[PDB]
């Protein structure tokens, strides 16, 4: 179409486009398979179209660094925009410009060191949870889905941070966080609701003033009367989130709705998110038992006697370092970056037209053989402490890059890391014969395994 020329011209090579839906017949294999197959037919550099939206891949190291780091508030500034957001807009994630440098000021020090230190006793205090109800599991004798205890503890450990809501998912699948939150799963962007969007931008306001959002309004408008109502109920800091951010609301202010969509937005941001990596970390962990030992050799050498954990020990363990960094190369859930082009730009040599959405594949890098040695054989010593200056920050981009980042990295790795301490200095997970031995990935617009991993669980 009148869109899809814009590639031939510049002279970059890529899959040739279909009318009114440019490449996206090419999605059936999914993002992952898709974008390496792009990557081995066309070299460095290519091109595609979602619909009639022109999309150029980039792997050059130097240009990756120049789009999300060095040109990043002038050029390369936003995401490309996803569907009706509603209300939603003022999310960080979905904020452009000049809003999102405001928000993102607003809500840097929530997420500094200091304060995650400070929040280390509050989300320690489920992963006793987590063993508990993982023992019961285990002396049914009966292997157990991983991202239903996951998920359960992440529930726990977001209610606890996000507010003063102490639960157990697990047990009490009533209270209202733990039913209205439990909806907040990710987005498939394959489906036939975000594919028609894509091949129909245009149908996208319209869908905005049927008052039609992306996220469940439900959830909503229930999520935004109980930020109201704890408001009034502590009108102590307890390290909350969003006390963090009612103190800090006493650049310019943060307004009361734009707290309530940042208050959402950390939820969605953590509740699938870490549930599904700690999911692929236990299920490699299964079928390479050796690395279970070791890392169960060095919590116990930390930590004895099964002592619980802190920032301090937890950021020495290195060996725990290994393992999440290696699960998060062969399993980088978000699979893509994305940055869009607001003005003409040439970039170490290359044209970007204003309007042009720049994508970095995450998945595709993580497993180039030209950077990587046996990349499919999970091998944790990638990340040996020689063996950690050679792999380039910007082919290796589990958390994003530049200052649109994860604000949560930090979060989410110490989240993560204080359950594996826990759970593994308590019990051995065995490869159990429900278990896919290959563990095939789903073909959706998801990082997720095709079936859940179920693993057998002994107590040690
Ligand atoms: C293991 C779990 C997680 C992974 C793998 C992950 C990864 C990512 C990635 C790849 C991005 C995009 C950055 C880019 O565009 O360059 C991102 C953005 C973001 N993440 Fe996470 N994330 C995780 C968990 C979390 C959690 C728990 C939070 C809660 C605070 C969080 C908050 C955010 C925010 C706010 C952004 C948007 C930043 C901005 O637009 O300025 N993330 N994350
Ligand atoms: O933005 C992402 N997630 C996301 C989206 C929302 C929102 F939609 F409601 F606004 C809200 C929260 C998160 N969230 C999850 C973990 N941390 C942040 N990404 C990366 C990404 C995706 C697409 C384009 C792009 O440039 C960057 C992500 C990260 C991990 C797993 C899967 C994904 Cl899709």
């Amino acid at each position: 179409t009148h869109s899809h020329g814009l590639f031939k011209k510049l002279g970059i090579p890529g899959p040739t486009p279909l009318p009114f839906l440019g490449n996206i017949l090419s999605y059936h294999k999914g993002f992952c398979m898709f974008d390496m197959e792009c990557h081995k037919k066309y070299g460095k550099v290519w091109g595609f179209y979602d619909g009639q939206q022109p999309v150029l891949a980039i792997t050059d190291p130097d240009m990756i660094k120049t789009v999300l780091v060095k040109e990043c508030y002038s050029v390369f500034t936003n995401r490309r925009p996803f569907g009706p957001v509603g209300f939603m807009k003022s999310a960080i994630s979905i904020a452009e410009d000049e809003e999102w440098k405001r928000l993102r000021s607003l809500l840097s020090p929530t997420f500094t060191s200091g304060k995650l230190k400070e929040m280390v006793p509050i989300i320690a205090q489920y992963g006793d949870v987590l063993v508990r109800n993982l023992r019961r599991e285990a002396e049914t004798g009966k292997p157990v889905t991983l991202k239903d205890v996951f998920g359960a503890y992440s529930m726990d450990v977001i209610t606890s941070t996000s507010f003063g809501v102490n639960i157990d998912s697990l047990n009490n699948p009533q209270d209202p966080f733990v039913e209205n939150t439990k909806k907040l799963l990710r987005f498939d962007f394959l489906d036939p609701f975000f594919l028609s969007i894509t091949v129909f931008p245009f149908l996208i306001p319209i869908l905005e003033v049927l008052n039609i959002c992306v996220f469940p309004r439900e959830v909503t408008n229930f999520l935004r009367k109980s930020v109201k109502r704890m408001k009034e109920s502590r009108l102590k800091h307890r390290v909350d989130f969003l006390q963090l951010m009612i103190d800090s609301q006493n650049h310019k202010a943060l307004s009361d709705l734009e707290l309530v969509a940042q208050s959402i937005i950390f939820i969605f941001a953590g509740y699938e998110t870490t549930s599904s990596v700690l999911s692929f970390i236990m299920y490699e962990l299964a079928t390479h038992p050796d690395v279970q030992q070791k890392l169960q050799e060095e919590i116990d050498a930390v930590l004895p006697n099964k002592a619980p954990p802190t920032y301090d020990t937890v950021l020495q363990m290195e060996y725990l370092d290994m393992v999440v960094n290696e699960t998060l190369r062969l399993f980088p859930i978000a699979m893509r970056l994305e940055r869009v082009c607001k003005k003409d730009v040439e970039i170490n040599g290359m044209f970007i037209p204003k309007g042009v959405v720049v994508m970095i594949p995450s998945y595709a890098l993580h497993r180039d053989p030209k950077y990587w040695t046996e990349p499919e054989k999970f091998l944790p010593e990638r990340f040996s402490k020689k063996n950690k200056d050679n792999i380039d920050p910007y082919i290796y981009t589990p958390f994003g890059s530049g200052p649109r980042n994860c604000i949560g990295m930090r979060f989410a790795l110490m989240n993560m890391k204080l359950a594996l301490i826990r759970v593994l200095q308590n019990f051995s997970f065995k490869p159990c014969k429900e278990t896919q031995i290959p563990l095939k990935l789903s073909l959706g617009g998801l990082l997720q395994p095709e079936k859940p991993v179920v693993l057998k669980v002994e107590s040690r």
